[PDB]
């Protein structure tokens, strides 16, 4: 047996969410669509022109070990909080879901890692985060019994962006693969990718990384193409499975030659599309340690992810386990 | 002029939500939907019980002066926070809504109030406070200016479980009479009147407060009867004005012997129905504030109530004054 199907790393954030107008974004140089990285300066700054806010546990790679967890697997996190009322938080919304989670903070300063995340009418997220105490995250944090016990390690491409978190994944995918587990990672963001592309390209072409994540706009990002077939092509040249989403138009799913398309389901409206990729990773990831088709584990992503879009918070607050049953996915 | 249309006093609180099954209030001894007074210990355990969970500024009048402010009345609220992360949260919400908030916290201990409020099918909720830093409100947080200068002050029954701050209310009240205003109570919850039912009775005997905010049950109540006529000829009796709300039945207004019946929105689902009493009052106040007749207050009343159950959270997240520009309250 094994005690976990996926375990999880990323950055441990508490999003701050808010809708805004979008002259909004304009008036501020946000970003839209994309992850805005800020320091403590900006984010109190940021902060003071939000409107009233909800707060809800985020963090790309926690959103999926909740949404696995969610879906009946077993799910474990690595990520790092402060000891604070948002680490506090973090820690009980994570762990409630009966994710594993145990990383220990190293203090309270800096301070839980926060993401301001502004929600246009048309549904699109824009993110302004805070790392706080993120920056701690490294080698120390890895638990290898649990990496040694896990079907599938999924990390951030978002770990580029903080110091030591690097140091970790590596250590994991040696860990994963002394003990014939895989490796996967989502790209992110399209402007991680800019940042970290030659480095994301090392990480799947030595093997470091089995299974890649992408939306439409990391794939072309990866290979600075405006050619979509292109980049299907190149990221199946690249790693050994590839799950490309492509919003409103579905997923494909791609390992060696081997192409499987699927679509988006039905929706009511685009209420915050915050979580779709990270819910789309758990309902693959699911399928995928369940040892069921590479198709069906596209379709469980777009249930997934189709769910979280409809709804304020990027973890789904129904049961996807049930939504997988009456979609007969089960 | 008038600075303020509306002052509000209470607990400021933020709210944990979480949606639970019937048999989880049972299992927990949580009296269904009223308010359950915890202490710090209790808070934990109930919070380690509790699934998933979103974090929403709250606080009765603090959701009240929200909804005043949403609906373009000029609002300011007194209730003491700590200098915390969840002390942060409340005092940013309150203030970004437009809200006067002053209020200086005292330490970081006790900390910030936080109520787990647990959502059951039927939309009904049962909180769960823990009073944190709420106990240290007193008369030193009175901002005498504010009271003199707003039309109506109005504050929370739930005032008299903490020690002081009842004697923050009477020095509200004979800053506000000394000035022409007018002071406004909510009985805030069923056993909260058990608890100071002679005292509430008192408040209104003689004359501290004018308008009275009652639901059915907070009526019933009061006078120790069965019978809800009894109680609204009582209730008229004795104060004023008299607001009693019927839930799916709207509500009615008394003054003297004029009676004014209002009608419901009719509600598709009960999402949560947290707040609804609390921007019952929100609108019936800004139409007071705006020389509106006592019909056209509760239509008011009844207009936010309705929005505010249909979404999670207690602080309405739409434009109350757009809603009722549609309704041709204006
Ligand atoms: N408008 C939409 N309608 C239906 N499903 C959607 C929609 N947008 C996203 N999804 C679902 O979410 C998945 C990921 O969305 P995408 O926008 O590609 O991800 P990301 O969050 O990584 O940008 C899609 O494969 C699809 O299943
Ligand atoms: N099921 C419902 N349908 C429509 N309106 C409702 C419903 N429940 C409450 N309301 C609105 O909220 C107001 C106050 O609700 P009530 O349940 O009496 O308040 P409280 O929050 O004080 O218990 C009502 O007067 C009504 O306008
Ligand atoms: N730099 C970051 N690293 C990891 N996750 C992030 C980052 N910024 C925002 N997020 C998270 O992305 C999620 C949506 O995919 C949000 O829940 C938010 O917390
Ligand atoms: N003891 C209390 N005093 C004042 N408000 C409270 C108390 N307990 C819970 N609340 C608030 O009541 C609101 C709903 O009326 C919630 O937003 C919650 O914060
Ligand atoms: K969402
Ligand atoms: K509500």
């Amino acid at each position: 047996m094994t005690r976990f199907d996926v375990l999880t790393v990323g950055n441990a954030i508490v999003d701050i969410i808010s809708r805004c107008n979008d002259q909004f974004l304009i008036d501020n140089q946000i970003t839209k669509a994309a992850m805005n990285l800020i320091d403590a300066e900006r984010a109190e700054l940021l902060y003071s022109r939000m409107g009233p806010a909800l707060e809800a546990s985020g963090g790309s790679a926690g959103n999926t070990a909740a949404g696995v967890a969610n879906l009946g697997g077993k799910a474990a996190y690595f990520g790092n909080v402060a000891a604070d009322q948002l680490g506090d938080i973090f820690t009980h919304d994570i762990r409630a879901q009966g994710v594993h989670y145990q990383t220990k903070p190293k203090g309270a300063f800096p301070p839980t890692a926060r993401s301001m995340i502004f929600v246009t009418e048309d549904g699109e997220r824009s993110m302004n985060t805070y790392l706080g105490a993120c920056v701690e995250l490294g080698p120390e944090d890895v638990e290898a019994d649990v990496v040694a016990d896990a079907k599938v390690t999924y990390f951030e491409g978002y770990l580029w962006d903080p110091p030591r978190a690097k140091e970790a994944i590596l250590d994991c995918a040696r860990i994963a693969h002394q003990h014939g587990r895989e490796m996967s990672m989502t790209l992110s963001d399209s402007f991680c990718v800019d940042r970290y592309r030659g480095e994301f390209l090392d990480l799947m072409r030595s093997g470091k990384v089995d299974i890649v994540f992408a939306n439409r706009q990391e794939a072309l990002s990866l290979y600075q193409t405006d050619d979509f077939e292109e980049a299907l092509n190149r990221i199946a040249a690249d790693c050994k499975i590839a799950a490309v989403t492509m919003s409103e138009n579905g997923a494909v799913i791609l390992k060696g030659r081997e192409r499987y398309y699927v679509n988006a389901i039905r929706i009511r409206e685009v209420v915050d599309t915050t979580g779709a990729g990270d819910l789309f990773a758990s309902g693959f990831l699911y399928g995928y340690t369940q040892g069921r088709s590479l198709e069906d584990c596209g379709k469980l992503g777009c249930l997934a992810a189709g769910i979280v879009i409809q709804q304020i918070g990027p973890r789904p607050m129904t049961s996807l386990s049930e939504a997988a049953k009456q979609a007969g996915l089960i």
